[PDB]
Formats: C-alpha cells, structure tokens, sequence
C-alpha cells in the first residue's frame, strides 16, 4: 500500500488480540502504546518527546499484525496520545519514505 | 529518493540561508525548528506531544529547500530536541510511505 501524508497515516493493528488505530511515524525510534497488557517481563524506562518525558513500561517480543503483514518487537506502553508503530517495526515491514 | 528506516531519517534542508538537518517525520502534523531567526510576523502557539506542551512561535510563507526541492508553508520555531519535517510540508514534496 501507497500512503499519501494529507491525513494522520493511521493503521488498524491487531495487537495481543485486540483492535487498535496506530501512528506510522518515521520520526519514532520506538513504538509506543497507550495503556494495556501485554506478554512477558517488563523494565521501567523512561521516553522523550517535544513537551518531555514520560515513565513507561517496555515489553519485548510484542506480536502486531498492522494491516495484514506480521512483526514482533519491543512495545512500549505509557501515556501516549496516539499508538505510534515507530521505526523498529516499520523496518520489519519493510516501510520506506518515498518522493 | 528513496528512504528506508534503519537509521533516523534525516535530510539536510536549507532555510532562512541555514543549513539545518531535520527530520521526515510522518507522525508530525506540521513543520517545528531548533531556535532560530525568521522573515515575517508570527503568533504564539503551543504544540503537544509526547510528555507534554511546549510553547513556540509560528512562521507562515516560510521556504525551505529541502534536498533540493523548495517548499513554503508554517515553520514552527521553538525548544524541540529535533528539527522536524511534519506532513503541512512533506504533502509538499510528494511524500509517500510505501510497503
Ligand atoms: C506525539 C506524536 C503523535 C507526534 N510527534 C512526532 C513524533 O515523530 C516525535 C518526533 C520527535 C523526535 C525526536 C524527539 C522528540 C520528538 N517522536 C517521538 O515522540 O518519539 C519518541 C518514541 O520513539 C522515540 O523516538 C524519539 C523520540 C521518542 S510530536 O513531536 O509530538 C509533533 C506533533 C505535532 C507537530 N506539529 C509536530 C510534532
């Protein structure tokens, strides 16, 4: 799929078995979700953006099914406003900026 | 060109006569600068992201070449960790996100 940028490029992802809209951002080295759970062990870790810094919780080897391809990965969960699909698995898909 | 997401990706641009490198970010809404000089008036404004507000000043009609194409539109300027290129000028330059 070609995405042009005049809207937000939200996706519909399926994560841990549940539906959600996430940002496609080339400007995130990470993929960040608003609260829930998830699989395994998680570390504390902290996140910064534009306004600050927030606390977070990382998870490692998260399963999303973002539009019909399958990655796994480290998914952050912590006060977002948007679900952010950051470089780490937009590599996996094998996602480019093209103009 | 194109860009694939390995590595953060940057691109160097030249604006107001600068040359600055920032950042194609599709998760950015419109376009926010590292502290500098700009032609025009401009209004106080605050933008949001991850871990908060920050507030900045906003250009408009500003120009930017950007690895060789020009592009003018709203150029925030404020207390950012990285100059960012936001889909009001990535629409610009034919943009797209492909996989
Ligand atoms: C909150 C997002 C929906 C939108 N953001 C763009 C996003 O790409 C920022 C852009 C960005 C880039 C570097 C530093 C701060 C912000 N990246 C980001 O927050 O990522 C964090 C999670 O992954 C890590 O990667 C670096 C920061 C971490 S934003 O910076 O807050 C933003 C929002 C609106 C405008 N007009 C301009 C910028």
């Amino acid at each position: 799929p070609q995405i042009t940028l005049w809207k937000r490029p939200l996706v519909t992802v399926k994560i841990e078995g549940q539906l959600k809209e996430a940002l496609l951002d080339t400007g995130a080295d990470d993929t960040i979700f608003e609260e829930m759970n998830l699989p395994g062990r998680w570390k504390p870790i902290i996140i910064g953006g534009i306004g600050g810094f927030i606390k977070v919780r990382q998870y490692d080897q998260i399963l999303i099914e973002i539009c019909g391809h399958k990655v796994i990965g480290t998914v952050v969960v912590g006060p977002t406003p948007f679900n952010v699909i950051g470089r780490n698995l937009l590599t996996q898909i094998g996602c480019t900026l093209n103009f």
